């Protein structure tokens, strides 16, 4: 039980049941990925990704890790190359959020942004080019198999022996790099046939199901093209999630559960919940949890949100 | 195996070893308890609490708790209140981070604002006055015996059960509601006698060392008076530490380490590192790591950090 | 933290490094299935079998499990039907250890005898009889899907999740029912196919090798027939062990790491030590340790162990 | 996560509910110490023992171990010298049951047999002898403060941890080298005061209530002096166990809950239970089972056993 590295706790996360908020003939429990040292579920992949580099012989002590930081991946990187001895840099738009700054130069990671006006790839861009031009190293999160071979390992196997001998109906998820989807499900094909792969996409970015894409306040979720480390055949059910009842449910999952994570993981719930409203009695769902609330409180999870004191309600408290 | 409720996940910490932040002759071990649901220590004392409340009968279904709170207790009793199905009321001054006030509302808790320079008493004042007022339950986290116990029952045990058999000499921590330096101290001092128990405080605030205390920003650190719910006796070695060395040492942990925990963090692993400088080969040391620094971003912890590229550095060679 | 039923102990087994009997070039990784309450790896088929028969309604407590067994299964099912309130009827040859008996009848099941040169397939045979004759149900651990099933669930993700970010190379095991194999060789070939899936049995039992059986003394392994529930296409090796060497590896076990088990897992840890030696350098491999040796006293295991005083060793 | 080596998996043993035996208006928790590499609660003194002389210097690589044993200090001893690489000598009685030294034999441990009457304090001195005479290493189990201190470290710890913010009533366990009761004790008196803390001795060994000694069937408990390791400040109660009801409730244990243990954790569930009859309701009790009912085949547990083939049951 003593640990050598903080990176030794990157897993093993807790699956929890709701308590309330599903239908009574209906059992719902859920995956907390923010149970990670960092955060979210992206612990996985950025330890996977430099311990496969390692072996690999592609990263040295000292070297240097650079890529496009939309939030999460960008963060556990950081964290992993400062807790393994690595510089990092990371590329993100000039208008994000500056927590989601302060957050990467606190683990020592080395910014650089630019003109956001970009849409992305221009970040992506200079990752590569700065890349090859000092011959640093890519993570490649959207196209690196130690991705999804993590998941396959790890979240699969801590999915499996949690349900083993028990039953399990519903595994849902959305994706961003499709890691967590094409690992776990890959797993789950061959050992549980019977549990429905369900994979959610944001309303207005129903890439896979329509080739459609606009950006979408689901963080984490739908970028704008399909990775490569994609197997669309794991997936059973293809849904949709509006944003909003997403962050909605995000709200709840906080204020009627106690476990504060962000929109995704509202979107997951959301799902889940919709499943479980028509389901057999006796239907068991589990639902992902991928990173903390913590780092959404400047965003629209907290848009409509009361900040100053409870006056009305102290007055409906005496009339 | 699975997990009833979320609750069911507090406590059982781990205790990780510093990579490169400590002298070669020496082993500085740290408990991040930023793994707790409610990402700190605090997550401890709001289970207890509630649980203890629940057993004694005082804390019946749909009920409402009150507390004075200003940081993590707010945010624990929340999360936990918003787990078992309880109200929470949260008091605290305007002067307070509006973060903060986001946290506890995201958990569903009711906030009550008053004037910062009220000052605490000020602020317990009216959580008094609501309690009495309309028959809420009150934490009290600095007298309730709950604190303290519940961490010789599982902190403690989790310090024991990973050092049994290893060498272990020094296990340092600072102390709010003291809860943690009185439970564990307590348990150590039967199990280990041979381990120094090390609390630190601010120097601008050795509220014991030399019962002065001022405004500091060691978050969570020791208030302007005297818990009832320590045992000075558990003390072995009194100290100071600086606000300043304690931030950058919070820098480093998490650049260095990849550890991101709060200043009072940054604190606890400043004594251990100064003890391990001057301090016999071989030593080992454990240190308390009460937060995440995650909710540090709007402190001095950030005082002059870039908000912006580095373009300068960026062409070197 | 607290656990409600004995039962929700099983699995999640230890994996540990042999420490002195592997090749320095190379790593030995072990997994100790003693630890199961039961005493071996049967208690994850016995768990699985009945919880599934529960959910299908072919169980309910109060009814009466029989079952033809070599000694595990029996004992694992005896203690999963004591745990859970069902009857438990066991069908054995008297070829096998009374020791293996008074394990069974610790449980309170019921111990029924045939000659024990009918093997496997007799047994098998009768149980089925006892099974129609009496309404019991029936196990079926070379036929019932849930024994393969929960080796997919169970012992490949503590595997895979022991081994993720590391270097694992051969996976050595042994085969009676072949769920072991097979659940955990499925789950090999998705998640890492490039590990390899090493198959042995014993020298005068190569059914899979050369379709020839014939009464060993490797317990546990090669029944005189192939289990309906195996998949062949998961093993990348097939070898052979002698009996004598599986013998003698489980007393070096138990004699030079601590490690006392019994000799399948003698068996698999020779296999294991024969190809590190001649393997690469930082070869990683993992050998499944069956059960404990502790229900191996009256068996050739302790063949001519010095049972009284070694005076002789005072001398000096 | 990979384990290192097996010593790293002595402790943190499970605690579990009983299903059936306990009064409904009760519950009676267990924890089961057969969990451990070695089969019982021994193994945590060994390793402490071992770590505590290698740490004060009294134990080199290669230096050996001698103690007098017959029963579960022996086994545990010997299994972590095999783990550790220390050569391990057992003196006991040549009257003993030839498995509790084919066990001794199975982790590579020298045997000198001697005069069976002469068993007690007699084959300690032989060991005592030996020990001056070639300089081996005496673990002093009665004696050695790493007894308690692994208990208080481990054991504890495992049982505060378990019922944190849950209700304990009541800590019952028997003592033969009184380190269970003296460790827990402490530690329980300091973070649960109000847990009563149920210690029994055998019907005709009642050493702390008078003083008063005589052989007896309860493996593990009681032995003809009182420790010195004892403190007698953290006992509540002073009761008593039959060593026939305990055997007998070790049975019901195995049979009625899949749990299978020795005679003495049948002793301390039949304390518990007995307390449980007429307590208050929700009053929760926490018993200790020392080790497995495995090691136990060939004593009174298994007196009336039948052997044979249950074909009188079948007439039926
Ligand atoms: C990475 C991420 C996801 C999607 O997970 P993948 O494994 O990349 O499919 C979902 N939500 C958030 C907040 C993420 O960071
Ligand atoms: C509560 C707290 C402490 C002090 O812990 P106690 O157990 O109350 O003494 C230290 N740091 C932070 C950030 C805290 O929230
Ligand atoms: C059951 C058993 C095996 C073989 O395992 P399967 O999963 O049934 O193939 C090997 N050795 C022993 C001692 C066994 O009991
Ligand atoms: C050692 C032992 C005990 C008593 O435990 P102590 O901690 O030595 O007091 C009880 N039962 C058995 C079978 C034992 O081996």
């Amino acid at each position: 039980p003593l640990f050598n590295s903080i990176l030794d706790t990157i897993g093993r996360t807790p699956i929890v049941r709701l308590q309330r908020m599903a239908p009574e003939h209906t059992s719902v429990y859920v995956k907390v990925e923010s149970f990670n040292p960092g955060g979210s579920v992206k612990d996985r992949l950025a330890l996977s990704v430099v311990l496969d580099a390692e072996a690999k012989g592609l990263l040295k002590p000292g070297d240097t890790i650079v890529e496009c930081t939309s939030g999460n991946v960008g963060i556990a990187l950081a964290m992993v190359a400062a807790a393994r001895g690595y510089r990092f840099v990371a590329v993100m738009g000039d208008t994000y959020s500056v927590e989601r700054r302060k957050l990467i130069r606190a683990y020592g990671g080395k910014l650089v942004l630019f003109p956001g006006h970009l849409g992305s790839k221009g970040g992506n861009l200079i990752a590569d080019e700065l890349a090859e031009k000092y011959g640093w190293f890519r993570a490649r999160q959207f196209d690196n198999p130690a991705n999804p071979s993590y998941h396959r390992e790890t979240t699969a196997s801590e999915i499996l022996a949690d349900f083993a001998g028990k039953r399990l109906d519903h595994f849902v998820t959305g994706f961003g790099t499709t890691g967590t989807l094409t690992g776990v499900g890959q797993m789950l094909r061959v050992a549980r046939p019977e549990v429905r792969v369900v994979a959610l996409e944001p309303s207005n970015a129903a890439m896979l199901a329509r080739g459609e894409w606009s950006p979408h306040q689901i963080q984490g979720l739908a970028p704008n093209f399909v990775p490569g480390v994609l197997d669309r055949s794991v997936i059973d059910d293809l849904v949709t999630m509006d944003e909003v009842t997403a962050r909605d449910t995000s709200r709840r999952l906080a204020a009627e559960e106690g476990i504060f994570a962000g929109i995704s993981a509202g979107a997951t719930v959301a799902t889940a919940l919709s499943i479980a409203e028509h389901a057999p009695e006796g239907t068991v769902l589990l639902a992902m949890l991928p990173d903390t609330g913590e780092r959404y409180l400047s965003t629209f999870l907290f848009d409509g949100v009361d900040e100053g004191s409870d006056d009305a309600w102290l007055a409906s408290l005496d009339t």
